[PDB]
């Protein structure tokens, strides 16, 4: 990675063995769970293409979902070259080459070029674009490998209202809607997709009631 | 975080992996137990808001819980733009633009303005505010998922003085009552709900005697 | 915590997740073993009051014990404010006002004040202060939680003679007696709750040996 | 290793124990799985061929393996001496001599002339050349360990179209073939060793579809 | 502790917590075994009096063996006090008031007068002192809780002559006798005591036969 | 040990609890296992000889072989004493004594002196000459104890060849030959103690073949 150090200047170093084991570990156990990709965005921190790769190709397993994950990262690369075309000539002393998609990803560049880019005045910032089009792939993922819909989460008749508001936030994680439509379905299916008793009252605490407010109105329901 | 170097500078660096994984133990094993909270914010110690918010996001689970800190930690920044309202005009040379809510709370604010304000001078500290702004949500849901009430809690007729005074002091810390009435609840209900032979025994003593004499004077009840 | 950086120069830093898990570890295997204090001592080293608060209120559960703390935290914070009066007036340029018990306790400061004091010249080691309320307390804690009194460890007729020693000064040290008191026990006791074998033994070495030598002496017994 | 201080200057320290242990383990679990070989490389980062013999040295058993390794560094070593023969001469002051391939493979240079290579200007980055015959080497083994063909992986009649993709690109990753190959079996083999239901799926997908298309449009078979 | 930081300078630190849980587990899982002093030495290098105090005190149980460590430190700190009497007088500016042997042992001097000695010009190395003084007390425990006698220490009649060497030298590192009296224990004991047939074929080697070849020798046998 | 810092200078740290506890474990669990030697010098990077020594001396039990690394050493000191004798007179300002065996070894120098060596102009590296003695002694060690000969080495009916590879480099790593040996062993001896199948096969490859090819020729056998 690359870390303001103790001075204010920026400085390279390899991503520590602990970072490595974490990634793994979390993959092993969490699978692509919705939470893995804040994990994987805190891990990475400050991270370069090289190092990003670094943690890509280090899970062994769930290979489909890595190959999918390669065909986002090409499909963001072909769009950032259509946006970003490479000028041609000799690139003068003082300056750094024009990158394309797959030096941003990591694949035709070197790591000098990437800190190059990095530290560069404007900077280039290639690791946060990068792992911006590696999240994107999670995100699909995720979506993908999700079991359930958010409009089959219904309230047991017998079930305490904590544990149905649980798995119905839960499942909407995993949703790839916008806030928009993700408003709309805890306005529409919360209240909805309550059980008969706990449904009617919080009929009557009416539109705008706080979540907070409903928990502790279904409670010994 | 950020936090006072050799020199007695200011620097960002990324959140540990082992602060990561803590965090994640933590509200695995203890889940909504109020020593939890300090320990949030022992761990989140010169945290940015990108910060405070990777150590949300990486919960797995709890989603009510989380959806109620995310509505509270809305409602905190709705205040604070109505306390602070933004001042249209082109910014300044040397100047950061003023924060609203969801900058403090890192959804509409980048990493590098965040840094921006909490080391500008005089420093703008947006950490410490949405670190406020989140532990007043810890402690809506330690309440909220408190079993017990306070008035409920009764020394039984074998009971050790001292056990019953650990489930009294364990409840009293989940309610959100202020600490006037903290300190009702210690001088009336403690005594007041003791059983028959300590009771006793501690009416004898009489008002202004200290936890550690009363502990003492029940001992061998 | 605060320690002397790489130049001689003083530093503030947030309390490592190794040194938090360590102490609420400790308190959890151990309890209030005598032991515990000095772990406690160590742990803190360098710590603000803000530091020692985490440290103690990170621990859940033994409220009993954790209120007789904060009695005595405020029994000693009354005895500062006694004899420290604070004079009215307006705080000079370059001057630090002068802190109250609350302050010292760190329920009425704040962090940068807190280092403001610490790193004064000359300083008002206000972490070294209260960590003294601290330990006054826990040792009252160890004395209270302490089954056994040193008048009751007697030899066995059987027992080796290492044993009894073990727990004869295991016993010891948890008594809230002074130095002079504990040598006379030492001196009297020891040898007077010996077994009948062993006692003659030791009676015949006469006033003055070692306890190496007396450890020696009934060593074959 | 080597790295960039926090002054921009590279200085040596040697390989952590959490390093080293963090190798030994993964070569224990994961044997020669191909996710071993950027394990290696991450861990690596850096590292003096001394640091990186250290590395290979610490393998107990598997010495089949560490010996095909050694014989293909000695292969890469005297094609690099073919390409670079050693010019007879006293070497001037403020001057390296030129490495041969076992003064780049670290069995007859000191730790201070890898150090000289290293960090010369221009640099002979030595680390890095002799980490990528351990690489060619690894590359060898891991498919050399391979079980299966890629010919072989066939889509059972009840297996989920998820898991058979995750076999096909585990098995493809071991496959030493190149990018054009492996493009040419993604494209040929994937869709024709698919079970019948999937396959006449796929096949009304047309040329061109993404494998998140593919896996979708088999989910419910 | 004090150790020479990144510029020459020497600077105070806690002791880190993992050193802290490396000495109680070792104390916990090996007692009084001969390789623990070593491992205390390790453990406590560069420590203050303050820091080597905190590692003896951190110790629960095992307190016949503390007591008779104290008791070792006070012959030792009264020595000093013979061979190095306080001059009166009050101490002059940029000078450090002489140390007494309680001021070494860490139980009537301060932190900073220990940093105080320690840092001088000259150095009065009052930690170095000090672990001197425990080592003694430690070598006097181990001696006091070993089992054997090296007299007793007699190969078995089917013993491999290897396991017998492993116990002879276990035994006699617990002894406290000087090189030049385990110089005589290896010269005369090790052969003496050896199985009758092995017995002959040393004594065939003759004087001067090295420890290797003694056990090339018996190895069959 | 002795590092180069983050300024180029180099300074003098204690051997990290982490350092101290690998090397522990490494000998309880691998015993003297060929790859045990690597990790030892690994651990042991930079080392002084009072670091080289407290890592022998941690070691508990293997007495044997202890001893015999101590007389190994003792040979090796001897023989530096006469190379190197010694030139009595008073040491000069700004100048070192001139080390014998013992003070390379670390039993009749001090941590200083130590230090002193290692870092003057020019530098006598003592700690790496102390480790070279270290590791002879160890290299004995491991041939002792190795239960094995080559010639013994011999691939069994049913044996899959990377098997029989697998012991024979592990037994040939063990042996105390030169390389020249240990290439004619290589050359000689892997085809003829092959079983007659797979012999028959590697004796129709022809001299030359590398072990890659005999691997995948036997493969199927
Ligand atoms: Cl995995
Ligand atoms: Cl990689
Ligand atoms: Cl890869
Ligand atoms: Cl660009
Ligand atoms: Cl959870
Ligand atoms: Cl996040
Ligand atoms: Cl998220
Ligand atoms: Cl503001
Ligand atoms: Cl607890
Ligand atoms: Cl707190
Ligand atoms: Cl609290
Ligand atoms: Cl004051
Ligand atoms: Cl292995
Ligand atoms: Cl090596
Ligand atoms: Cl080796
Ligand atoms: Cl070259
Ligand atoms: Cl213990
Ligand atoms: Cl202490
Ligand atoms: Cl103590
Ligand atoms: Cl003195
Ligand atoms: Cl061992
Ligand atoms: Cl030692
Ligand atoms: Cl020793
Ligand atoms: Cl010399």
């Amino acid at each position: 990675p690359i870390v303001q150090n103790l001075q204010g200047q920026m400085v390279h170093q390899a991503i520590s063995p602990r970072t490595l084991n974490a990634w793994v570990k979390v993959v092993e156990e969490k699978a692509f769970s919705p939470e893995v990709i804040p994990m994987f965005s805190a891990l990475s921190a400050g991270a370069t293409p090289q190092d990003l790769n670094t943690m890509l190709n280090t899970v062994g397993g769930h290979q489909a979902a890595m190959q999918m994950l390669k065909e986002t990262i090409n499909e963001e690369a072909a769009e950032w070259d259509r946006l970003h075309p490479v000028h041609a000539g000799p690139i003068a002393p003082g300056q750094m080459r024009e990158p394309r998609g797959s030096d941003i990803a990591g694949t035709t560049s070197t790591l000098q070029e990437q800190i190059g880019w990095m530290t560069h005045n404007p900077p280039i910032p290639v690791g946060e674009i990068y792992k911006r089009w590696i999240i994107l792939g999670l995100n699909k993922i995720v979506r993908m490998y999700s079991p359930t819909s958010i409009l089959d989460i219904r309230q047991g008749p017998k079930e305490p209202f904590r544990d149905y508001v649980d798995r119905f936030y839960k499942t909407l994680r995993a949703e790839q809607a916008s806030q928009e439509v993700k408003n709309w379905m805890t306005e529409t299916l919360l209240v909805q997709n309550a059980n008969p008793d706990c449904k009617t009252i919080l009929k009557a605490l009416g539109p705008g009631a706080t979540l907070e407010e409903m928990m502790t109105a279904c409670q010994g329901v």
